[PDB]
């Protein structure tokens, strides 16, 4: 049986980095890929970059629990979530499984696949991540405060989560992360 990760942290510690080292280094890794209301851009796959479901049905999904998290996107223009099925089959033919989303997304995840191990990438100090978070100056002073406010409240709930991982290194976050995925 393959393993599910559930892998989220502040919204700005940086995840597509570690996420493409992890499906480089596990040649059949599968990334799940969420279902959406949205349609598709040009160059977007059905069934590779996210699955392309009507409002409708995506509300069936709903109702019938086919789903192990969704929300609204931009207010409800749109939902994005998570299907269960891919990750149970995938995990029961032996693959191993990571899902990447935000915080809710993983809280809610805990409680419909408790199996799944829950990840926080947290910063290897407060330093690090407000450097990061003022970068090259170009936001308002009120911008940034709301940004710093964001990340204590999101790190002050790391104790939620099965696991922390702390990103000190790209290569050494990675590693930590391939032995929770096979190990
Ligand atoms: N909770 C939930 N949100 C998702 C999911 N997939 C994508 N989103 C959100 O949808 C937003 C925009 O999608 P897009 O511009 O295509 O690229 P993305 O941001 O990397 O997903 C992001 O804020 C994501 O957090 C999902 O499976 N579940």
């Amino acid at each position: 049986v393959g393993r599910v990760v559930v892998l989220s942290g502040p919204s700005a510690v940086g995840k597509s980095t570690v996420v493409r080292c992890l499906r480089e280094r596990i040649p059949n890794l599968h990334f799940s890929v969420s279902a959406t209301t949205r349609a598709p851009r040009p160059g977007e796959v059905d069934g590779v970059d996210y699955h392309f479901i009507d409002p409708t049905r995506f509300q069936q999904l709903i109702d019938q629990g086919e789903l192990l998290e969704w929300a609204e996107i931009h207010g409800g223009l749109h939902r994005s979530g998570t299907l269960a099925q891919p990750v149970r089959a995938a995990a029961a033919t032996g693959v191993p499984v990571l899902i990447e989303v935000d915080l809710a997304g993983a809280r809610a995840i805990k409680k419909t696949m408790p199996e799944a191990v829950t990840v926080f990438l947290a910063p290897p100090s407060w330093q690090d991540l407000q450097a990061r978070l003022i970068g090259r100056g170009t936001e308002t002073a009120d911008v940034i405060q709301r940004r710093l406010d964001t990340a204590r409240i999101e790190l002050a709930a790391q104790g939620d989560f099965d696991k922390v991982v702390v990103n000190r290194r790209l290569e050494s976050a990675c590693a930590e992360l391939v032995s929770l995925l096979v190990g």
